[PDB]
């Protein structure tokens, strides 16, 4: 096995690896986010890639999702676990808790969703990939099982609506996703989970809430700012637990689930 | 009268038509999926044209809608008769079933909508179309009759929900897609229904339902291989109902429901 | 004080200004919609812009809002007011009624929503602005006290959805929106309203209800001719209210409500 960790907002330390040495590559679809950092945690080969960049550059609608998933896969990545700081839509959902994310709701716009374009050699033909279960319920498990093992407030399943951006929502809008069935919200999740479907990966996400978004009365506003103070005051939590599920994930047997990863992905593509 | 008819994923059989001639056209907004097949049923002049190229090679985000529906114009139909593969989103419509659609539900992102977008001397203005009945009430109900009369598994309305793809859904979108009204779920509906009103053409979907999305509970997953399966095992039904209700159509006075169309066209234009 | 006007559909008469000069100016953003015309409502100095071009000639999704704005801005407006027909979604809203509306949803797909792209030096940074109080209370409560004192039908809330267009809404869509909480329908509040905050100016939009979408039952069809003879009818209402707000709003303390925004806006963007 080798772990990719695509590091969200104020969830993106280098230092959660050792032995570590960057590398820029390049992709068909573009440059990455970052340079990959290739290290270990425990005697687990892991590779590190910050979503917004080095110096958090890159606004949520124009991060090079295909590219960071296509040069993870390059890398030899078999699983893929990412961070990313979210808004609550649940009044159980508190601010500083971790949300194991087991389904989606696009309102995303802009973005390309799929490798299969038309326009690349190197994924001919159209893709339509499954996303019944967009998640990898093996890791999601060890995730779950790791937080509580940690004594971590962790909600074990949770809906990610993901917004264009880069404004926040309306309230008007916050009210109709807690309608649609959406539980965290954010800016990132889609494309990323359908493209590393589309590559065979398994991937989970560890979706950390910083606020309850403006729904709910008699909270502070959403603000940049205080997103990044409550990062900072939980960023601990999620560094922690991906320090501890790692070295699990590198012990169990994942032979059976990405063979059936790869089949998904292979069979989904229509050829002409 | 003349019948452009554009045919879906597993439901685009040039055999349909006799007296066959291919003819590749170039429109104002660029070449159509493929060659139009002139040629004719019974007595009535057709045109058929394969939404996804000759080889299926065009993914549903990059069919050129607008060259599509402008080519079926310049070639003088008056009317257009698709067929579309598509999910069901009610137990009622089972796979294999045809849905006659009156409504659609627009998901898509990247598409142009319209003819007159500013750039085209041929479509001058701003266009508003109405949208409130999108699909020909007598066009539609000729299909309805002529399924009874053929004894098939037919839904005398429907909503359409057009996402952009090309994944499929998400189980928390499709379960949303139906709170909010939506029967089948597709990716080509729109803007196809929207750009043939502006062309002042009775337009008609035959939507085939190939598979529950989903929302559904201990059904078979959803895939490309299972879609392609139910539509070769199916294909015959649309095949016979455009067959059948073509020379109806073709007997049918529509003077009057053209030039409604036509007024409604013309007079959604704000010109300079 | 300066008051930006943005002029809509069948609303906008540079006759409401008194000592006109036209100004064309330029942005980062590219050209505005038209030029800016330099005027006075008693003492109070203005600015209007046709949102839609002198002779009408922009379809709402290409529309220049980062323009728009950057240049209302650049002359040195402290407040933006706006015109906007829409569609009604309530029995309760009647065409030629008034919405101060202070809510919207988002259903565009094709618009740039902040300055702060990646590529343009007056606008550095990722910017993530707050949109749960998107309209300024104190610019509404001044339009809602004024339209009290002309005697106007006039609703003190509302909730806009915004549709990418240019095409109207289905009626599947129409009943959808409802039960969204959606309650005008239009096809510019989405990105102007956001683009008006990123530049921390006090944003407030005059909606006037032409026509009962389609949801409605035994009424007219939606039309361009119906919407453009409804706007001929009342447009008299929005240029009093126009004209009677803002020389109140010229003798009123802004200094607090203006320092808010700013720090609001720069504090939102997050920097290298
Ligand atoms: C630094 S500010 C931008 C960051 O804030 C995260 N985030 C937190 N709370 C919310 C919220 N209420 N709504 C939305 N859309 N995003 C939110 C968002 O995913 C992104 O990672
Ligand atoms: C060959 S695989 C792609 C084809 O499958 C049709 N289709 C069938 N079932 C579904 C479903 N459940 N969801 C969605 N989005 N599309 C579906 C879709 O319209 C396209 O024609
Ligand atoms: C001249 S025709 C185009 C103009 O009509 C306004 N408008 C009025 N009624 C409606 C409606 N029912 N639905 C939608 N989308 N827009 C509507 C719309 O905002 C634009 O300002
Ligand atoms: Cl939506």
């Amino acid at each position: 096995v080798k772990i990719g960790i695509i590091g969200g907002t104020g969830l993106d330390d280098p230092e959660i690896l050792e032995g570590r040495t960057e590398k820029y590559v390049d992709t068909p679809f573009g440059k990455p986010s970052d340079a990959l950092i290739l290290g270990k945690i425990k005697n687990v080969d892991c590779v590190l890639l910050a979503r917004h960049g080095r110096q958090h550059t890159i606004m949520p609608s124009k991060v090079n999702y295909q590219a960071n998933i296509w040069a993870l896969k390059e890398e030899g990545c078999t699983h893929v676990i990412v961070t990313t700081a979210c808004g609550s839509l649940r009044e159980e959902i508190q601010p500083g808790d971790i949300v194991i994310i087991d389904q989606f709701i696009d309102r995303t716009t802009m973005r390309p969703q799929s490798f299969y374009d038309g326009s690349h050699s190197c994924a001919r033909g159209v893709c339509h990939i499954p996303m019944a279960e967009p998640f990898c319920p093996k890791t999601r498990e060890v995730l779950i099982e790791t937080a509580k093992k940690l004594g971590l407030r962790c909600h074990s399943k949770g809906t990610m609506v993901t917004i264009e951006g880069p404004r926040f929502s309306s309230r008007a809008e916050s009210f109709m996703f807690r309608t649609w069935g959406a539980d965290v919200i954010n800016m990132t999740t889609v494309p990323e989970v359908v493209l590393a479907k589309e590559a065979g990966i398994c991937y989970a996400s560890i979706a950390m809430a910083t606020d309850y978004d403006c729904w709910k009365e008699h909270e502070e506003a959403v603000s940049v700012d205080r997103v990044l103070k409550t990062l900072k005051e939980n960023a601990n939590k999620a560094k922690s637990l991906l320090l501890t599920t790692i070295p699990q994930i590198g012990s169990t047997e994942w032979s059976e689930t990405l063979h059936n990863l790869k089949n998904m992905a292979q069979f989904s593509v229509l050829l002409p």
